[PDB]
């Protein structure tokens, strides 16, 4: 197929479906348009955003979605709806950690900021680095069915993006299996190759 | 099989779950956990949090998840990854949506919150808005698939929530549409009764 990603120009929420690309061994065309030529594409989107996939034309947007559709068609989302329903379900607690650290990073206030993330710091996140601590144990430095998923491809590809948010840049010397799903998805040399290969960003 | 649902006392993101199995025709024990007694549950439960769906004792976390494997398994997720993979999206945008008004909702701090809701009112509810009309009218009065889908039963279950925390209790009146997904379900004879037997909430 003629493939060609839309993105801005940081791995955020679309590296997962760049990584995903090249575990299948997907050539495409990894278009990443500045804040400054986006407002030109942004009217010829589903929905006035990015990530936008196109094949043979045809747009698919809204990041999760885009990544459970090429894990089914590269095979890495279960063998049957129950494995199938487990990595989407980890994936989702992985999008409420997300979510939660990003109402403390996108807030413009400097004093409403800190009260929040106190809050999150007693309230929220202790029980998610925990959580998160167990599911990556059980599964054997996985998302999702002991094994490469998916849900290991979403959680490669922000990992940066959410240690920044969570302001936490060493999060993984507490939890060293924080950074187990990374190296099993870089341990894919087709994988491997694109990220040597591709732009480098700090989010 | 033997199912049991676990939910706080309200619609608000349990209750596509509740939908769906009315109409897949399972009986459960909907299980309606006060805030007084969720404690003693919370940490009995996959994540911490609930809904949380029981099938022959195993258990299943994530509301989005859930429907999913709920409309799979009844025939609503569509007839190929194409088809899926749409409603998966428009789900998607529906919890873009959901998590931008809940930004507001849950604002503790008054100020903050009437600064929030005039920022959003602005630069994101009115694209929001259109972008939803758009799909609720290509899709003959559904999310996804112009048919009944799994995505129909999110739609409608949240929306009173939604419309609660959008402080537009009168949007259907701008944008008729919106109430044609919540027809298309009430209009599911199964569902239908399961709705005229159930509790009563606001939210
Ligand atoms: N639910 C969407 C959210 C996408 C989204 O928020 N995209 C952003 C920026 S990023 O946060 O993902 O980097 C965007 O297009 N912003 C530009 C705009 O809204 O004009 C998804 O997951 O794909
Ligand atoms: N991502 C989860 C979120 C669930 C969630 O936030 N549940 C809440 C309340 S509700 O907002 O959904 O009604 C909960 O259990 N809160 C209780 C607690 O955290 O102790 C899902 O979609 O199921």
């Amino acid at each position: 197929p003629n493939v060609k990603f839309y993105y801005f120009p940081v791995k955020a929420l679309g590296e997962s479906q760049r990584l995903l690309l090249a575990y299948g061994g997907q050539e495409f065309e990894d278009n990443r348009i500045s804040s400054e030529n986006w407002p030109e594409f942004k009217p010829k989107t589903p929905f006035g955003q990015m990530p936008v996939l196109e094949i043979d034309g045809k747009q698919y947007a809204q990041s999760t979605a885009i990544c459970r559709y090429l894990g089914r068609k590269y095979g890495l989302a279960g063998a049957n709806d129950e494995e199938a329903f487990e990595i989407d379900q980890n994936v989702e607690f992985l999008n409420d950690i997300r979510a939660s650290a990003a109402s403390v990073h996108y807030e413009k206030d400097e004093a409403v900021k800190a009260k929040k993330k106190a809050e999150l710091e007693e309230t929220k996140y202790p029980f998610f680095f925990e959580k998160l601590n167990e599911i990556l144990t059980k599964n054997n430095g996985h998302i999702a069915l002991g094994k490469l998923t998916w849900g290991d491809f979403v959680y490669a590809g922000m990992y940066d993006y959410l240690k920044a948010m969570l302001q936490k840049p060493d999060l993984e010397q507490k939890y060293p299996a924080f950074r187990k799903p990374i190296e099993a998805v870089l341990a894919i040399p087709k994988v491997k190759a694109y990220v040597d290969a591709a732009p480098r960003t700090e989010l």
